[PDB]
């Protein structure tokens, strides 16, 4: 089954806190409300070292 | 450092579809657009066997 649960991050904050947030959760891919854009975003880590940031612009 | 890019799955879907979609594409997690709801949700695979989908609210 799919099981459905809501974003674990209810505040908005900005891309740079959501990396560290991530990171110092221990996640490989973190959802957060964007505080600069006012949008939902994903950061996630990318196998370059680098963190990716998906937005639906 | 921080690489942005645009949502891959553009068009709308039901969070079933998104689950196999995630699997035929071969990744963790999949951002897209439900149809349902018409808002944002994520799906990805959990340890546990099943697959979970964040919301930004229950409905």
């Amino acid at each position: 089954e799919i099981v459905k649960t809501k974003r674990f991050a209810i505040k908005p904050m900005s891309e740079e806190e959501a990396v560290l947030e991530m990171e110092l959760l221990g996640h490989n891919f973190f959802v957060f409300q964007n505080g600069d854009s006012n949008e939902v975003n994903v950061v996630y880590k990318r196998k370059d070292g680098n963190y990716g940031l998906i937005e639906p612009e």
